[PDB]
DNA sequence: GCGGTTGCACCTTT
DNA sequence: AAAGGTGCAACCGC
């Protein structure tokens, strides 16, 4: 993966939700950010 | 929706797929960036 | 101008 | 305190 830092726009409550999801999947929030978008494409294919 | 510019890491091909997905949903790539992540949480709830 | 990209300032966690 | 994770503003590309 060559995940570069991009200017993605996220909401405040959505931020916490993403961090909470990270705990559920047993992954670090920083890692989960990349996984969330990547898995999004994985779910629909 | 108060989507603020945050530091999200995205891969090159992932970015292109995001744009391609935007075309499928009939939305502008700029809008789809924040919609994809938001919809991700919407799909799993 | 709009869309997207980069590095760094600041807040969170060990 | 430090390292990791995060927020914001600026610049280049289309």
């Amino acid at each position: 993966m060559a995940t570069t830092t991009l200017g993605v726009k996220l909401d405040d409550p959505t931020r916490e939700r993403l961090k909470a999801a990270a705990q559920s999947i047993d992954r670090t929030p920083h890692w989960l950010i990349k996984q969330a978008i990547f898995n999004y494409l994985e779910k629909l294919e």
